[PDB]
């Protein structure tokens, strides 16, 4: 009724995506007179594909309301609920009603329900509703000024005839709300929750991971009810204090759904967490930023931008936080495909779900498609074989497919660079290889400073001394130095509280440098001298300058 | 009629889960005025998923009755029983009836029947009743003060569109009744059974395993009929004496259904059944208790709590009773995933049934997810392969997926620590490894005392002498020392009864110390000196301190 009015301010979790919606379906609706005189063909379907509970209904209702177009809702399960032959009547009546109110927004939510994948559709009446929808979008694409968007979980779950042109051509990935998106969603949902000012709304927004807007509403709901069941007695009702302990309890008891849906997000590493690596930094800038931030020069000199690069080197030396950093300078959506995902695709024989990954990269462009641990499969069949894995081959196919445009950069990184498919290293594919060595003294002092950031560390601790002592230490070992110093600070502080409460009732404010000594006593240089030796042998396998130096004339 | 009134006292076998129901659907029903003034969004579906016959109908009816909400039941097979067209009419009639009695509890038991897995639904009417149920749950989520719970066997057997938000967002694992839960259920079902005071009601509650409340009712029933068929003649009917022999007979001929349904329970090991292992005990406290009992300290010093630990060591040295012990101090539910279960997933190619275990840990949080014998698969393909097994990779996937919140701790323990996936031991994954050695003198005297507990053992026998003579004996060797000493006492006692009855009619009160020589003659040190040698070699493989000792400045 009067509640649904929903506007742009009431929508959070999507800024670029909602702006994309506005540039798609507000100019040809608010002022279509300026539109068709040019001769430009209007969109006639905006297939909003995203995880469930992102409030896609609220998004489309806000876009319709702040345009004035008559938002008419077609509930999917409602259509499938009605008997055979009345669902087709309801669909045609819906489109006919919406062409009356000529600026209209038809929003067929749960398009999976009425029109799933064509192999799933079983009955003929369940194939006369998909067909009726198809002919409706054709006839209302060619006529009557109505624009029909729909909300789906994924773009394989829709009948492929709907993605054909004229029908649902456009797609908008509503996706997971990111950290600032979760901030906006918490502010909207906590407009009236009247916290006790202990809640940041920012720290919780950072430590909610895999939480769509419905999950954030559930989080605020359970936190408010923890406040209610903590008060436990009408004026005392208005004096409820939703304190940060309630939000931490709600987080500890929140079941999120948006995990296993990979998140595209500009990461926060800023090239100072990964210090050093200066020549690698220059190569990554020249490979990512220069194609996208200075693309005129590339088309001037005729150079095609490289499709991909391939890190390699010792494990846990700052390879993942070295593609996040360059995705942060590029301000590109960062898509990390971890090794277990590639392995899962290699074991289920579902080698066609990496088409979906590259497609998601295409929509989320510009990208840094960090195929982390690209040699997981080659380790998993160490040995009858020899090359060309199941899904490595599909990675090659969808890597050769996309053009040097669309600014999608694959930065797949391998611990073992020799067991990988040698067809990956062909030109056009991940031809540039970049050795990521063990941290240099600047690099590991930056690593030690970054791992100890947000942790209360002393002033008399000499972190450059630590970084100067540690030569062969990989980045992961330098984390485990700090995560055994923080852990021992935990032990000492808790033991302090324990012998205080049992005796003094009846503090270790910071990680003192005597914790960084007995924590450093358990220091394991995890990468051997024979691992980095082989990585150097592969590195100068890729160095065959050999006499063409001082090529003068 | 008047019989169904059922209350909280009449429900047993679930305290935390029933209290969760109290905090879910008792506050927003008795006093909803205190609720919606805050702006908190009410629950609108409580998917009570649990094994069949846990009295879920009785649970929902008791919660409604002690609330006053109009419990109205939608029997699943009743809906599927009516012909096509009026099953949907019965659904709409049910919802429109319950929105009249504005505080109401719809309880659609056997939601598997009306809405199974979406692939399983075959006819179109079986897909118009799920769709009708979906649109009804949407319309009654957004309106009419009414809340709709439904009992299922598992959360895979339900159509995935029901678990979407607005629809069945909440889930409650009613689960297996534990030992004290079985005590409560036994007392409820044995209120009027008028025992002979020989029945403990507690010992029988301990030795019924995998028994849901209906199985306990069947147990009391078969015991009562054994009393009836032991009496075998109206006043003699009132003088029936249900003696513990009847309960033992009924327990020996009870067919339980709740086996193969993994039980979550705070176990009973109390950390002195496994004596010794003091440094291991301190690491386990620092890893489990300190993250969950003192969690503000971790967020102060910025430490993310470690996701999991990996025991290793000689077989049967107290590794399972070393994770139950820490799950007991933590008061966390304990989920043991034995090696045959992982192997069963590796052979059936059902690598996606370990997603269900991690989900079960998430609902049953905080947990100790003891993947006992994590190297079952690697032993089962000892040898073209090399690493990264079918379901070990899925364990890595849903181990990396969940955050350091939710307090789910994985303690997967391996006899052979080198054949396991090296990707398990990466940081973030089961990074801590804890060698579990053969018992020391304190540890094996505690093992001997615990194995001989509840068994009548003499005073003159020195268990410190036994623990002092056994050096290379693993804990299992010490069990077969005591389970051959008990067995010799059995043999000698039964032989005494035999030679008494055949001659004296026509006692060995305890395990005397002259049986502990005959048992100890067959003393098998089952773990060799070259097995523990390899485990210590792996231990120093994990000890690479190497000169960073005496790190001063």
């Amino acid at each position: 009724e009067s509640l649904n009015e929903v506007g742009y301010d009431d929508i959070g979790g999507c800024r670029k995506q909602l702006a994309q919606i506005k540039e798609m379906v507000e100019l040809p609706l608010r002022h279509p007179a300026l539109f068709k005189a040019i001769g430009v063909k209007p969109p006639r379907g905006i297939l909003l594909y995203g995880p469930p509970g992102t409030g896609k209904t609220l998004i489309a209702r806000a876009v319709a309301n702040e345009t004035g177009a008559f938002f008419f809702l077609i509930n999917g399960p409602e259509i499938m609920s009605k008997l055979a032959g009345e669902s087709e009547s309801n669909l045609r009546k819906a489109f006919e009603e919406a062409e009356k109110n000529a600026p209209a927004i038809i929003f067929i939510d749960e398009l999976d329900a009425i029109a799933p994948k064509r192999e799933k559709t079983h009955g003929e009446v369940e194939r006369r509703i998909v067909s009726q929808l198809l002919t409706l979008m054709d006839g209302l694409k060619q006529r009557a000024h109505v624009i029909v968007m729909a909300a789906t979980n994924r773009p394989n779950s829709i009948d492929p005839a709907l993605r054909r042109f004229g029908r649902f051509d456009r797609e908008v990935d509503i996706g997971i709300p990111d950290a600032t998106g979760r901030l906006e969603i918490l502010q909207i949902h906590t407009k009236n929750m009247k916290l006790a000012d202990d809640v940041d709304l920012e720290q919780v927004a950072n430590e909610t991971h895999g939480h769509v807007g419905a999950d954030l509403a559930a989080l605020c709901s359970e936190a408010a009810l923890q406040a209610i069941r903590k008060k436990m007695d009408a004026e005392v009702m208005n004096s409820l204090a939703v304190t940060m302990d309630d939000f931490r309890w709600a987080l500890s008891q929140s079941n999120p759904s948006a995990l296993r849906e990979t998140v595209v997000e500009v990461p926060q590493v800023t090239w100072e967490d990964i210090g050093g690596l200066e020549d690698v930094k220059r190569e990554l800038q020249e490979l990512v930023q220069y194609p996208v931030e200075h693309p005129d020069k590339f088309l001037k000199f005729g150079m095609t931008p490289s499709k991909g690069v391939l890190f390699y080197g010792p494990p846990g030396c700052g390879k993942t936080l070295l593609a996040k950093a360059i995705a942060n300078e590029c301000q590109a959506n960062f898509i990390s495909i971890k090794g277990p995902e590639l392995l899962t695709m290699w074991f289920g024989e579902s080698e066609a779900n990496v088409r979906e990954i590259f497609d998601k990269a295409r929509q989320a462009a510009p990208c840094v498609l960090f195929f982390d641990e690209l040699d997981s499969i080659a380790k998993a069949r160490g040995g009858g074989g020899g090359a060309a894995d199941r899904v490595i081959n599909q990675i090659l196919t969808e890597m050769d497919g996309m053009s040097t445009k669309k600014n999608v950069f694959i930065i797949g990184a391998t611990n073992r660079p020799d067991i990988i498919d040698p067809a990956i290293l062909r030109p056009g594919r991940l031809d540039q290889l970049i050795y990521i060595p063990l941290p240099d003294e600047k690099s590991r002092v930056a690593i030690l400073k970054a791992n100890l950031r947000k942790s209360p560390v002393a002033k008399d601790v000499d972190l450059e001394f630590l970084a100067k002592m540690t030569n062969g230490f990989s980045g992961a070992d330098l984390t485990e130095i700090c995560q055994r110093a923080c852990k021992l600070a935990i032990r000492e502080s808790i033991e302090s509280e324990i012998r205080r409460e049992r005796e003094r009732q009846t503090p270790v404010p910071e990680i003192r440098r005597d914790h960084f000594e007995e924590a450093m006593r358990f220091a394991r240089r995890s990468v051997s001298d024979n691992d980095i030796r082989k990585y150097e042998m592969f590195a100068q396998t890729l160095q065959q300058s050999r006499g063409f130096g001082s090529f003068r004339f």
